[PDB]
C-alpha cells in the first residue's frame, strides 16, 4: 500500500551500523520529523555471480512489499524509500537485539520485564496472522527481536524486525520446498523465543548431535529443549503447544496472547 518516498534532502547521514544482506545499514535521522532512523541500502555485489544480484534485488523488493502494509507497534516501521541508490528508510530501534541482550549472564532480565517481552512480540505475531493473506516471518529468533526499552512500565519494549539456524525452525520446514512454510512454522519459532527469554539460553544448546542426526531427534523423535521445573505451569503449556510437532496443534494466537497475559 501507501509508501512515500523520500529524498537525499529529507534525510541526515551520520554513522555505518553495518553490512546486511543486500548493501550496507547507516544510522541517521529525518529532518522533517527529527526522528532517528536505520536506513538499508541496496548494493549490486561486484561479480558474485549474475544470479546473486538476481536475488539481491528480489529479496530487496520482497522486505520493500512485506513492510509496508505492516503498522503495529511491536513491529518496526519502514518510513520510506530513497532511490539514487534504493533504500529503505526504517525506525531505529535504540536497545539492540534480544540475542546480545541475553548473552549478558551478570544482568539477568527480571520476570515483570520478561513478561513484557513474551507479551509484546506475540502481539506482534497476532497482528502479521490476522492479515489477509497471513504474514510469515520465516526467519524468527532472538537476533531479530530489536529492543526498544526494557523499562517494565514503556509503552513499547519489544519489536519484530528483519523478515525473512535449525534449531529455530520448525521441523516441517527444515531441507523442505520453502511453500511448506505456513503461518504454524512461525508459530513453532515463537516457542523457541519464549523458551529463550525464559532461560536466557540458547535452544538445544543443551544438546549435541550432527546434523544429519539432529534435524532427525527434531522432525521424528520429537527433541525439544527441557523447560525448567520452576516454569510457571501456564507458560509451559503454551510453549509445548506452541512447537507441536503437527503443525495444526500449534495455537491460534489470541490464544497464546489471553494466556501470557494471565501470567
Amino acid at each position: 500500500s501507501r509508501l512515500p518516498t523520500l529524498a537525499d534532502n529529507e534525510i541526515e547521514y551520520e554513522k555505518q551500523i553495518g553490512k546486511g544482506g543486500f548493501g550496507l545499514v547507516h544510522k541517521g535521522r529525518l529532518v522533517k520529523d527529527k526522528s532517528v532512523v536505520a536506513i538499508k541500502s541496496l548494493i549490486l555485489g561486484d561479480s558474485e555471480g549474475e544470479t546473486e544480484m538476481i536475488e539481491k534485488f528480489q529479496e530487496f523488493q520482497r522486505e520493500v512489499f512485506i513492510m509496508s502494509n505492516l503498522n503495529h507497534p511491536n513491529i518496526v516501521k519502514l518510513y520510506g524509500l530513497m532511490h539514487n541508490p534504493p533504500r529503505m528508510v526504517m525506525e531505529f530501534v535504540p536497545c539492540g537485539d534480544l540475542y546480545h541482550r541475553l548473552l549478558d549472564k551478570a544482568h539477568p532480565i527480571k520476570w515483570s520485564v520478561k513478561l513484557r517481552l513474551m507479551l509484546d512480540i506475540a502481539l506482534g505475531i497476532e497482528y502479521m496472522q490476522n492479515q489477509n493473506p497471513p504474514i510469515v516471518h520465516r526467519d524468527l529468533r532472538s537476533p531479530n527481536i530489536f529492543l526498544q526499552s526494557l523499562d517494565e512500565n514503556a509503552p513499547v519494549c519489544a519489536k519484530v524486525a528483519d523478515f525473512g539456524n535449525f534449531q529455530w525452525m520448525a521441523p516441517e520446514t527444515i531441507g523442505a520446498e520453502e511453500e511448506s512454510y505456513t503461518e504454524k512454522a512461525d508459530t513453532y519459532s515463537f516457542a523457541m523465543i519464549l523458551y529463550t527469554i525464559l532461560t536466557g539460553e540458547g535452544p538445544f544448546d543443551e544438546y549435541s548431535y550432527g546434523k544429519i542426526k539432529f534435524i532427525n531427534m527434531i522432525r521424528e523423535e520429537g527433541l525439544r529443549p527441557t523447560i525448567p521445573e520452576d516454569c510457571p505451569p501456564r507458560l509451559r503449556n503454551v510453549i509445548e503447544l506452541c512447537w507441536s510437532g503437527d503443525p495444526k496443534k500449534r495455537p491460534h494466537f489470541s490464544y497464546i496472547v489471553k494466556e501470557l497475559s494471565e501470567l
